[PDB]
């Protein structure tokens, strides 16, 4: 599902993918890729079957991609009213019954006014003269683009942090930014328990008041509550975003963490999104002091950088090492780094290694010295640019 | 100053006692067991003396017992009035000054009716038309029989427990109920911090509650508050404690919490007095919920033994071994070991050994089969007569 990668063979392994059957739909665009376009006059792909698994390997080549479904009580469905009569387009409630004969359901050939009283329950609409109006958690929910359903567990969540909060670690802050814990990793109980002794006193404050038990975190998971797992897992996506956050090495994360680099930053990114929505959230809601905390949190974990470098980073060709190096070199801001001389910014990133070698994400390969020139050049633009 | 021990000889070391001159007063009692009655016609006393010392060393043998004093602010005395009028025999503050008129101080030959307006401002007295009536905290200090300048700390103390209290383990309760520090022992931070950190979750809980920083604990004192320093020592009595009423060996404890068995004995005596103040001070205050929690810590406390063994050792000669070896012979309650066979309990007694060999306090040794039956024969005298 990716970029196009040309190639004039392509092999498949099996027919069972990740111990199920391969779908027909990903595979269309599974061999779509064979065949250079003015290179190669003949692509082929070659399916690998063995024994009695043929059968079901052969079924995909003369098969065809399932027929589209709208999979619209149903929760994307919550969200689709909840779109339209927040944004006050749709007020009458006959003009919504329109509304769903005009989606893809509709369109395809009851539930949907008793799916409003599931709005009118929580919350999020009030009920006048019908016609319907946006209520305060109705029209925030709409701006972050949050789900309905996780927003009722948030806001009662953030509301959790009026009663105690923390300020001295990022760690109760990074707990409420961090989305969920889908399958981004396989956890280590045990190796958990080791991490969890060695927590600070300032750490293990957080734990406890968001229901983290020290009694039971590794413990009883040895010797054998979804709402109970749900926040244990959420802890421990918690603990790995402040080790990016504080620029620790991604290899020693993976020694420490067990889960590697790949699914590091297919969560850094994922809960920097999330830092995104909830902010906003906080922002329409009227809680001016939460919004400030989590205003800077956007831009952190999306880099794995720490307060100082949130104004170089700026730069697109700084990502994680790029400003950190440059820090040291007596520039901590993206006004003065603008004005830094060209062939000074040279040396200083020769140095700290872990002619087209240096690396930008979106220009492929770049040499040193034109990256370096980049590097102020951007710096230039972004300065009259915004002001 | 303890029991008489006479000898025919006593020699002393120096005049320097512990880094400081000999006291006079102590010194008449000093060799004052020189000499048997009706054994030895001479008793002698032989001080010795070094280089320039022996100037100081003769001034004990040519000194006369210092006069007495009354030591009559003053925290002594503000007992002294409390302890009268809240009794209901003085009232009139003339009758108070006539009072004063019968100290020592007064038979000896101002600030006196000064002190009343200290207990005027602290709530132990209310003021009437001048005739004085005690208060709610008035009649309980004098009950339970503390130094009202303890109880101030005290009930603030005991009414932050108030709002949060520990239940599972009893290190919250035992902290209400150690003493102070005095100089019981010399304290050993490092040893405390590696103690800090095995201890468990549900004590460190306890600890955060009164006072005592997790941060800051065996930590700053190795790198270098006198009610800062108050608490943490009241926390290391209250940790000493949680292990004399678990029974843990007393050899055990030297090994662990540095401090001798002499040490230990001269707190738990001294801790089980404060248990039987602090409970007697509810009672007056109307406070019925932890009265009952304390009720039981004055007996634990005094014998080491935890909650199954309080009925037996209701018997005098069953201190802390003699009724947990007893405890597993299937006799759980001081009425049913009344009734139990005289050569049942021999053979059971004999065993769990870490004639008149068997040590009973107050009749110096004893021989297993006296003790035994006197083990079943007090048990006989308390069913009746207490009933």
């Amino acid at each position: 599902s990716g970029v196009n990668l040309p190639a004039r063979r392509v092999i498949i392994r099996t027919p069972i993918f990740g111990g199920r059957p391969l779908d027909i739909l990903t595979y269309k665009q599974m061999v779509g890729r064979a065949g250079r376009k003015g290179v190669d006059t003949v692509g082929e792909s070659i399916l690998i079957c063995k024994n009695s698994e043929k059968s079901k390997g052969i079924a995909l080549l003369q098969g065809s991609l399932k027929p589209v479904r709208s999979c619209l009580v149903t929760g994307s469905m919550i969200r689709a009213i909840l779109e339209i009569i927040v944004g006050g387009v749709a007020s009458t409630s006959q003009d919504m019954h329109t509304y769903a004969a005009c989606t893809f359901l509709a369109a395809s050939m009851g539930a949907i006014e008793a799916c409003v009283m599931w709005l009118l329950e929580n919350e999020f609409i009030q009920s006048t003269e019908k016609v319907y109006h946006p209520t305060h958690l109705g029209s925030a929910t709409l701006s972050s683009s949050l789900s309905p359903a996780d927003t009722l567990d948030i806001f009662a969540d953030l509301q959790r942090a009026m009663k105690g909060f923390v300020l001295e670690n990022d760690l109760h802050i990074l707990y409420l930014v961090t989305p969920m814990f889908e399958d981004w990793t396989t956890i280590d109980w045990y190796r958990f328990f080791c991490l969890w002794e060695k927590l600070p006193t300032s750490m293990k404050r957080v734990a406890e008041l968001v229901g983290v038990e020290e009694g039971f975190l590794a413990r009883c998971v040895k010797g054998k509550q979804h709402r109970q797992m749900a926040i244990h897992k959420r802890f421990f996506t918690s603990l790995v975003l402040l080790d990016l956050i504080s620029e620790v090495p991604l290899r020693e994360i993976n020694q420490k963490y067990g889960c590697n680099r790949g699914q590091i930053q297919s969560l850094q990114q994922s809960a920097a999104v999330y830092a995104g929505m909830i902010t906003v959230f906080s922002n329409r809601l009227g809680w001016h002091n939460m919004e400030l905390l989590l205003s800077q949190f956007q831009k952190r974990l999306t880099f794995g950088i720490q307060r100082e470098l949130c104004d170089l980073v700026r730069v697109s060709l700084l990502n994680a090492q790029r400003a950190r190096v440059l820090y040291a070199s007596g520039f901590h801001t993206v006004a003065d780094l603008a004005r830094a001389n060209i062939v000074e910014v040279e040396v200083i990133l020769k140095n700290a290694v872990p002619m087209r070698t240096i690396w930008v994400t979106g220009r492929k390969g770049l040499t040193e010295r034109e990256a370096a020139a980049l590097i102020v050049e951007e710096a230039r633009m972004i300065l009259q640019q915004d002001l």
